[PDB]
Parts: C-alpha cells; structure tokens; sequence
C-alpha cells in the first residue's frame, strides 16, 4: 500500500529541486514491506559533473529523510541541451 | 505540467485489485515530452497457463489505458512467483 505515496511524496521532492530541468522517468520496487525507489533527473548537458552529482546526493538525501517505507534509493542524470 | 502523480497512483491501484494479480512487483513511468509512458510488472502463479497470464496483462493494459489520463503507451509485464 506504500507504494502510492512513495511515489508521488518523491517525484514531487525531485521535480522541484534545484537544476533539474525536469524528471526524467522514475520505478518503484516492492521488496516484501520496502519499497525499492530509482528515479532520472534531467540536468543541463553543461552543468560541471560535480554540480550535477551534488543534485543527485541532495535529492537522494531528502527522499531517504522525507518519505516513508523506501528502502534503497537511486538518482541518476539524464544530460538535456537546455535552448 | 507533469501528470505523473495521477497516472502512478491510479495505474497502481487497476494493477493491484485485478482478477490473478499476487502484487505488483513493479512500476516504471516515464516522461516523454508531454507524454507518460508506464510500465507496469504484476507477481502472477508460476503456474497459470501463458494464455491466462496473457489475458490478465491484456486487461488490465485495457482498463488502464481506458481509465487513466495522460498516459500514452502502456506495457504489462508478469513475474511468476511460486509460494510452495
């Protein structure tokens, strides 16, 4: 049953943090009562890796503090040429 | 702009209280300009019959695609799981 507010609860962290130009995709895992979450940011292709890494670990970060139920937590990048 | 949130919930909730369905073992929406593309993974009896699993995927694609705004493509996959 947690699946449904894993998902939204993480998306919503995600979408609205800074640099990302948009989510990407994101897939939730039920593993028994866990919930096993990855999801992909788009990220200007021109950002220094160092920046988008640091996005990545702040989203990570919120999402293992902020949502209940998830278990292992994956956020990958997506480069997009921004115009 | 993004009508992820809804398109989750709902295919989640057709997928989990369909006829066979054990769970649902995974979900996968994907933004694709203004577009959602799901996939969806439903745990099934290792020992149902592929017609009858293919029934099962193909309805619940139906009911989803039917029910559910924003989203464009949908695929329903299955995961055999024997208890005993």
């Amino acid at each position: 049953s947690h699946m449904n507010d894993v998902l939204v609860d993480a998306y919503n962290i995600a979408k609205d943090s800074q640099h990302v130009h948009g989510v990407h995709y994101i897939r939730g895992r039920n593993v028994g009562e866990d919930v096993h979450l990855a999801i992909n940011i788009y990220v200007d292709a021109d950002l220094k890796v160092f920046e988008s890494d640091l996005v990545a670990d702040a989203i990570r970060r919120k999402i293992e503090a902020e949502v209940d139920h998830v278990r292992d937590v994956h956020v990958g990048v997506t480069p997009v040429r921004i115009a």
